[PDB]
């Protein structure tokens, strides 16, 4: 639905984030009854990408499939793919790491701690001695030790990988492997 | 035969894991020529009967429907056939479908309550005491989410017909053991 | 050189697992600028020739086509190249495609019968009536789904060129063993 | 600082596996509020630089872009952040992209020939004619698909930075061993 629509919406997101299938299905049911399918779909895509994210990238991607199914079907049948994804999202590994990393990056810009794009990263089609831009694909492991962060932000670390699921365990390993390579 | 009987038989054959029967009914539906109707039914079947048995296969139905729409008949029949076989021989699960309809039954029968205060939107004792699971170990906190009236409600009973829901089910029960 | 010949050659090269030839014809098509015909044919190839050989790759062709459409040429060529290589080097199956065409043939030749009464839509003979597979073990029930006239029909002959259809095929024959 | 430079630095950082730098330029673009440019560039990066390194990650970019379009800013920044970190830490391959551009080069330099007779469309010399790969073992046939003028051409050179293309690459050389 006595409750406001935004309180049901809030409890829906918090239930899925909180791994409670039954509560999330209860709040989905209330939303289905109220009938704003477009809002359910929007909120479901936010949840999968905010709270599940790198915990299960395939499942987060599958919410978009389910939403496209929902738009094509409409209620009552739309409720079926949404139920499927809600259960999947509730029980998958949770990660907000990428969401928080970008928000840390946005914080530095709004506070004016941003620098300029380093000259070797600028578009050469529009346009200092040295190697210029190094294309990683030419190198072993398709990686080159190169500065990409602006001079003012060379020490910035936004992304702290999590190990709640096997996908981000491996991404995190790669992240620290690169940090070892750079030293 | 009425269109709705062929439709019914199509869904029942896929749910029943009969490739040859499902393809016979698909063929009947293809020959009748209403592609959007076929596509709607397939997405429903994929999500209703396959669901958590093979989430990737259910999602792939949407990909095939999009291909079908862009191609049109006769070529549209090809992604649809591919999908029918996949769904027929994939593990079957109706658990999530049944769980939501049990939740809906509780709401229609007035048995549901109000949003617990800590779950309410704080931007509008609203939200007071809410614990954000991402700060915790395993990204999970013991916290009430169901309304007080439905605190003993149990809608979802995990199936184990496929390895994906096997793993989701283990997590479901793991959480139940954590809460004791 | 004619457009349909290049289109024909494109499909045959991918089906034939020749990356270098498929990319040559893709390039001929890219240079002719008909992005929509590349997209249509690539979705046909993915589902017709790769199909159950790699269902994720056939579905990924739709993602690429959506990217191609959103980007336009020249940038559209990149998602297309990616999936052309993927489709060329993926396991090939035409089994689903051939199975549906076998089912269509039986209908067009008047060998089909009517929907069995237990599969008809109830919302519009003594015995069990329709049995619902989700109630059963392995979510499967022995129940006829083919019409009486087509009760001995086999349309789907599973292939084993990739691990996915191998497992689908194993399930298909298991059901056949269960039914005896 | 110009829009084109931030767009450039964004791609270069992701290609360069720098999560923190990619998110910084992502953030700049989000603050500028051109959602469409982020979406366009991300689809190009996914397919250009990741490509066969992680085909499912490249495809997921399209899912994230569709989510982003339906959500709009500020909420659209969330799916986009997710795919950014994924792409940064995914295996990199530009092999398919470089292969098609090599194929395009031969066409523009007039080194291309005509479609071989057996590959031409049959709906509009002695010997076996067109052989259909699906009739054969491993669904492959030793057959010419490249035009006579380009019979020795090699565009695709498989990389092994990811497990997916490791396998595709092995299949590429297995076909080469079969042809000798």
């Amino acid at each position: 639905d006595g409750d406001a629509h935004y309180d049901v919406i809030s409890a829906f997101q918090k239930s899925i984030r909180g791994s409670d299938v039954d509560a999330a299905l209860h709040y989905l049911a209330r939303l289905v009854e109220a009938g704003d399918l477009a809002s359910i779909c929007r909120r479901l895509m936010v949840i999968g990408y905010e709270d599940i994210g790198l915990g299960n990238p395939a499942a987060a991607a599958r919410t978009v499939n389910a939403v496209l199914a929902a738009e094509k079907l409409g209620l009552p049948e739309a409720r079926i793919p949404l139920a499927d994804v809600v259960v999947d999202l509730c029980l998958s590994p949770k990660s907000n790491s990428a969401y928080m990393a970008l928000d840390a990056a946005l914080a530095d810009i709004r506070e004016g701690k941003a620098g300029d794009v380093p000259d070797h990263l600028r578009d050469s089609h529009y346009k200092n001695r040295g190697v210029g831009y190094q294309y990683p694909h030419h190198f072993d492991q398709a990686w080159v030790n190169q500065q990409y962060l602006p001079d003012k932000l060379k020490n910035a670390q936004y992304y702290q990988p999590k190990d709640t699921g096997k996908y981000e365990q491996a991404l995190g390993q790669q992240y620290y492997r690169i940090k070892e390579w750079k030293e």
